[PDB]
């Protein structure tokens, strides 16, 4: 301590040609350097100027980032670099911290990892893929003016420039895009089926600042996989993910956006037996689905494997199930279910001030597809007891829940690293079939009556679409 | 009312990698906001400052285009944007008016939508393709000065910069580009034929600012359909088009232009049964065709289905019909179509100040070449109720019809959605081979003799060449 | 005249991705507009600024070309825009000057219209493809102050900025690229062959500013001929081209570059017949061959179709002949031709100032490979009526004549449009195949007893590589 | 001399896709040129500045370079360039001295021709592929003042600017890069492995500033060889070449970097028989390797053909062997071989200050695996004529030796022009498939022994792995 002593650093984003970020995903509006000695205890934290870095973009060294030495504690002897910090790592990153305590877990929110305008993307530290133990920590090249080695300050600015430490740096989050095959979708005979909004659900609330990383047995050079605060899956619970949920007055998430943008979540992995659909980030695709014959857009019904084309058709068979003397096994279901049905609707009638028919035989498709989301009030209440019943595909909207398969390589049953979103991966996923309609109402893998139920494991999710993941590592570009 | 509030815009431009248009085709000259109630009543309009919105092109945030949040009427609920307003909506766009007024129907000229000088395209709210009753205004995230949950105005400015209202916006016209097969033509045995200038036919003299979705039954995911001014079959009239006309001094319009160039129009749908030949947009494709054993760009001519090299040898079966001492129905015939032929002849000769010979046996091929647009004038007088007789291929010079087809999942005979031009949209047209001479003048598909024939069917239209037409988003790309 | 008259312009340069030209082929120093009537008079030349048109290059206009309207004669009919005019075309262009006048055949060095430093390409009108007779005057749209149509300078200014004359232009030289297939280039059993610098020979001397278009029979869209100055075969004289020669001293043509480069020459047609091998443009390509068992880069030699590793080898057979008590045919034919080629090598010996032996016999490698161009002086002298004899390959050094195709869709021995060098063309040649040595000499189609002598047919050359030839539009780019 | 003479220069950058090297391996920081009299006596240095020559960079001129002529001796006859000179290189390069002393061999560290920052790479004249025997400078277009041919300075300067002495320039090192297959890698049953960071091994120690260019035979076009200071066999020695070694306290060589990172070497060629393994140039590709049943990441060990699990499992053979009342060869060879372990172990362990077990039977995994590069001590020790024993793959890591190839159409046993690395060539490595683990230690082909020992044939090598060696030349782009 005491003595002068010069570093210099360069700063390095992913870099590989088809998967380059955008000029947003690369933006720069602050570097902080966390200096640590030989103990992994923080002596200082700087906050960076140009003047005090390379900046490498894309394989090359961007113009205004001067890379000068600058001065640091003698003691230093590694060095983290955190591009775009959020507020909770610069309060957490202080001088005396260890990094045992710098890196602990924490919750984020999306916005708080990439801004509120998509263009503050936190990066850290990469690590080694075939080091893991090595762990975040990058050897700083000190260059500590003895007067022997290193004789004066200019001697020691010098070395430092011409020694710099290289800090390759990856993004915190993930990137998702979404979108169906360019050559057409195949269909089953007569559906017409049409994408339209989507949005990622399941995604992390929380996150190390550095996570582990973990190489999976079977797995690909460069699909590295990682351990997130919430791995094990005797500690799941729904307080650990974002679901997506429909407002009392039947408003859609805000989340749900055009299959042209491209979506961003929190890193979420998964020990192999926690490979279970209520834990596993999800893209969740809405699409306007008819059945052959049926008009685009329309209303239509599905109650106890049948298909109708519209209420009134429905509203036929409960009829001649009520006007039945002494009612059979089949038609006191479709009464319990169309009645089931009728409470839920009458119910979202109340919550957004909207005036429906007395009973099921009453109520009309004018008085229905009125109601906003219609559709997610024929969804069955879990803490009731209630299973499918009717479901109202309203104006024909269902959803498709995709669960985010990782590494491509892995395909056994609930092998370790075949599903999951690591950090600084860009997630493609290509719709190239539908197989049947999805649900009325937005997926929900979790059980209402059971916060710790982690729900059913992800290799038994029934197919309704056939859809391509492929991953690759999300670089940057020069100009 | 009389509330501080605060709003941020985002304006998004069309995005996806072959499909990007130019940088005329993106380039902003004037952005106007409008606002409404929640009842669609516009509140105020505002002409924006690079300083008040975000500018999002090909997927990027453009540097210049700062997002500042700006002061708006409490009440505001909804936003339009419009990028390059023409000046009929600049004077319909107004506070005070209704969305439905100011979305009325209008008539607008290709240069108040686009400029003079290509680089003006007018664009607004593109709407969502699976949920088309919403409409074309989006939610506008407004920031009220409450004291309460919000306390300030600057509070106000950060929440409201913090949550931009993102607009995506659609260009109003959409782009056809004209080809040949790179790796060649195919074309009839020993024929030359080459492709030159040419145009778009039967475009929209009307559209509606924003126009409704439609989506047809055995659609593509994308490939949106709309509803223009012009759609039903029992209101078509030749006053709603723009078509193709020769001047009367035999001068082309200056509608043609090299196949190097893209051309654009208004958007132009049909109903089903209104997919007719009068009311489709179509590229007017000009030819030099010179059959084999002739000279290129010799003048020929073709009578009865007999193609002859020189006038001379027609005037030898006119004259050798004229000297017939009894002329019998194929003789008859011959003379009746030259003359009719002729007086057409001489009626463009008259109108051009040009000397011909007296009869059909007078005139020579130096008379007829020195016509403009000669061609034109072998094409039958259907108001006298004449039939094709002589064709005059001037120079070779021939014309063909291309209906441009809209979504190519869509082939059944008449079905709803498979012609069309639709905004925003970017048609390739690509010319694979040549079955057959084309016609000596542009195509008329219209009835001189009554303006409400809609023409012939779109799909018994008589193949002359193979064409592939393609159909892309027409998108923008970020430097 | 007299009156105010106001007009616009843009100047596009040629546009279709692949063959986009360099910035400095695009590179503008200077235009010139000259304003017709409608008898094709030039009324006044002008030398634009940068305010006084657009400039649309890869299909965009260029920031800083304002398109600003100027005054202009009000007899002005017509216009005719040069990029970057030779000094020659800029005093045969001047007011008073006919448009027949100024478009006089000319002859122009390679720099006098690319610039000696090749960011100076002359570039003129193109011309209308499928309207050959419409020559290069463009419609000039002039607005005329009448105070009736036309009230004021202020509108005559807004409506020739609103209605501007777009000029497509071409640049008067063609391009052309050599290089080796990719993938490995097919020799025969066990030879080496590697290519070295190469040269265009056989360019033409002169040009008409705008050559007229003649469209082939079986010629394809895009690939318009031209009529150039030495176009039938009777006017044939070596004098009207640009060839190939060693210089006294034994120094090769400057002309001579790298593979790499691209290399530029006026444009080079024929009528079918004139398609000659003395005016045919060509690809002179150099190369080091080396026969199975020989070592690379060391010379070769052949003679009466026997190759000789050395030159020992070939005097042996010499002085076996000398010994014969009585030559026969065979022993007397190879004392006359090595003393023929020996007298050669004693020429060039005393021409670069070096010690040969006496004779055939008493001449060494060494004296043989310290002259420049060795090989050359193997070449037969024509004018003494010597044929080929004895080749000495210097070093392995070997020469080949790649004759230019035109349109690849003609193939019909000796027909119009097969072979050609034309404006704004740029033609890629590969070499896939060697099949044997090529010349020691440089190539050599013309006749030293007759310089009217046209050569052989094209058609008519023997094969020495297999070279594929693509023909495509030289486009531009924009930033 | 003593006469005013002027000359202009173009410093022309490797041309042409896809092998465009970054803006930092084409970045200038100074350029040197060294005019020469027709002796190739240096007759002046000049150190250049902007305005003092044209800079073509990916075929076209940059901006900023003028290209202005400048004065030179009259007696200048020929030039040569250098881009970023080394400091060695302007000591040499000084006038007086002659081209043969300049260009004499010399020692270089990497860092002094390509900047520690790597955006100053050393560039030198190319010379000529067909002409090697011309050397590496370029005839000077010298414009002296004679009164007669040249009046004054004002046309000495025009001319010399109207024909500039064109000169192309190579980077003098070569580029490498590794990567694995995209569509996976191919590798044993049950075998995960997966590659981490590389190096370059057996690189250049010294270089000449111009190479000869060789030509061998079978060869092809553009993948011209080079005579370097260490080509001839006899002459080998260790001190010749840059080795990989681990430090004393097991840390591994700076040298290794991320497989997304490029390397770079000075130029290394060889004399066909010259083509051996501890003088050839390689990649050292380190991975973990994971037998089939084993946990990725742990230590695993490999004896006499068997594989162990763990060290446990090693000791109860270890053991049994020594249990034995009379030990048999196998037995015996068994306590040899963990004995000659143990003890490097040991020395190891006392290198480090760490702790382990007094024999072979006493230690454990958690001592082993806390020394650093433990897999590097189970490497025999040759010169006390040790050699393969026990294999300690630490965490599972092991090291891969790839001999990089120079010209793919060679592929004859020990061909010339088969192995080596050539001046501004960029190697791709395409790893493929893995056959085997590799070793534990990093790859050492030379003998401790024996410095002047050139190690085994290059095509001797047994293969661990299956790579794709592409060879492009390492161009240039411009902006
Ligand atoms: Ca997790
Ligand atoms: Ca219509
Ligand atoms: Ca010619
Ligand atoms: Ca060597
Ligand atoms: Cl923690
Ligand atoms: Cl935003
Ligand atoms: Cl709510
Ligand atoms: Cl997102
Ligand atoms: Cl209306
Ligand atoms: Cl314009
Ligand atoms: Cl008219
Ligand atoms: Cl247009
Ligand atoms: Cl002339
Ligand atoms: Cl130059
Ligand atoms: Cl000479
Ligand atoms: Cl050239
Ligand atoms: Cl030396
Ligand atoms: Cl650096
Ligand atoms: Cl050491
Ligand atoms: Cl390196």
């Amino acid at each position: 301590d005491g003595r002068e002593a010069y570093m210099s650093v360069s700063v390095a984003m992913p870099k590989s040609g088809e998967h380059h970020g955008t000029a947003d995903e690369q933006n720069v509006k602050e570097v902080l350097l966390a200096l640590f000695d030989a103990s992994d205890v923080c002596l200082e934290t700087k906050t960076l100027a140009t003047t005090d870095y390379i900046l490498n973009v894309g394989g090359a060294n961007k113009a205004g980032y001067d890379g000068k030495a600058f001065k640091v504690p003698s003691a230093t002897a590694k060095v983290l670099a955190v591009v775009n910090p959020s507020d909770k790592f610069k309060t957490a990153c202080v001088a005396s911290a260890s990094w045992s305590a710098i890196n602990g877990a924490v919750e984020q929110t999306l916005d708080e990892v990439t801004g509120t305008s998509k263009n503050n993307f936190m990066m850290i530290n990469a690590g080694d893929n075939a080091n893991p133990t090595n762990g975040a920590l990058v050897t700083a090249n000190v260059k500590v003016v003895d007067g022997t080695t290193i004789p004066d300050v200019a001697t020691a600015i010098s070395e430092a420039q011409a020694d710099r430490s290289m800090i390759y740096v990856d993004r915190v989050v993930a990137k998702v895009s979404l979108g169906t095959n360019p050559d057409g979708l195949k269909v089953p005979a007569g559906v017409t089926c049409t994408f339209g909004d989507w949005a990622l659900n399941i995604t992390n609330k929380s996150m190390f600042p550095y996570s582990e990383i973990v190489m999976p047995a079977g797995g690909s050079t460069g699909a590295d996989y990682r351990i997130d605060p919430n791995y094990e899956l005797a500690g799941f619970d729904v307080s650990q993910f974002n679901y997506l949920k429909v407002a009392d007055d039947g408003t859609l998430p805000a989340d749900f956006s055009a299959m042209a943008d491209s979506k961003y979540c929190l890193e979420n992995t998964m020990a192999a037996d926690a490979q279970t659909q209520a834990q596993t980030t999800s893209a969740v695709a809405s699409a306007v689905y008819t059945p052959g014959s049926f008009t685009v857009g329309e209303s239509w019904f599905r109650l106890l494997g049948v298909t109708y084309k519209t209420l009134a058709d429905l509203q036929v068979v409960y009829n001649a199930a009520k006007a039945a003397g002494t009612a059979d096994a089949a038609q006191t279901q479709v009464i319990t279910l169309c009645d089931q049905f009728y409470a839920r609707i009458a119910k979202a009638a109340t919550a957004q001030g909207k005036a429906v028919g007395a009973d099921f035989a009453s109520i009309t498709i004018t008085e229905l597809d009125d109601l906003k989301s219609g559709g997610e009030y024929s969804k069955p209440d879990a803490a009731a007891g209630e299973t499918v019943g009717v479901e109202y595909f309203q104006k024909g909207v269902c959803y498709y829940n995709i669960l985010i398969h990782h590494d491509d390589a892995i395909t056994a049953t609930m092998a370790h690293g075949k599903y999951g979103v690591v950090r600084n991966n860009w997630y493609t996923l290509t719709i190239n079939s539908v197989k049947q309609p999805g649900t009325p109402w937005l997926p929900d893998t979790t059980n209402p009556t059971d916060p710790k139920d982690p729900g059913e494991d992800d290799d038994d999710k029934e197919a309704y679409l056939s859809v391509e993941i492929t991953v690759n590592p999300w670089t940057t570009w020069s100009q």
